[PDB]
């Protein structure tokens, strides 16, 4: 299992099954963010929240910019005029419900 | 940005967010794998065949029954009998 693995080969296949969500999310651009926080609690801006935390931990700078830059494969603001759609009324509300 | 930061460190911090979102979706037994395939088309059981797909990367041996305890801190009979409910 996990534990019988040497820790160097643990965190390069963590790392590696990040990068692949990654990819997952950016094979699925009509995945909403809000659909994700309604359902799950986290979106893609999460992940890149939770980098620039481990940036933190690991004595490294990440702006939040740049950690969106990485998680979305482009700047977020081009992103979001190419794919993102806003909040439907039901969206917000249920939203709101959780 | 990330292309800036040294490899090691990238590679600690995408571990270190890996183990983030698992122990966030932990934190969320409430969220049915069903509706992370619904809302994001994978759920825990795509995390865990992701790392089964990592370990081979990297010549070690993670089966699915050891990927699995790992993503949900149990054996997955455990957590199926404990948390998991029939789709509505
Ligand atoms: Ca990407
Ligand atoms: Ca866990
Ligand atoms: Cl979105
Ligand atoms: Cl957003
Ligand atoms: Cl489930």
């Amino acid at each position: 299992g996990m534990a019988d693995i040497d820790q160097a080969s643990k965190t390069e296949m963590e790392a590696a099954a990040f990068r692949h969500l990654l990819r997952h999310l950016d094979e699925h651009k009509d995945v909403q963010n809000i659909d994700l926080m309604i359902q799950a609690d986290f979106c893609r801006n999460c992940l890149a929240k939770w980098l620039m935390e481990a940036a933190t931990e690991q004595g490294v700078e990440l702006d939040y910019d740049g950690a969106r830059e990485y998680v979305y494969g482009m700047p977020f603001a081009e992103w979001k005029t190419l794919y993102q759609k806003p909040a439907s009324e039901a969206q917000l509300a249920a939203f709101e419900a959780k």
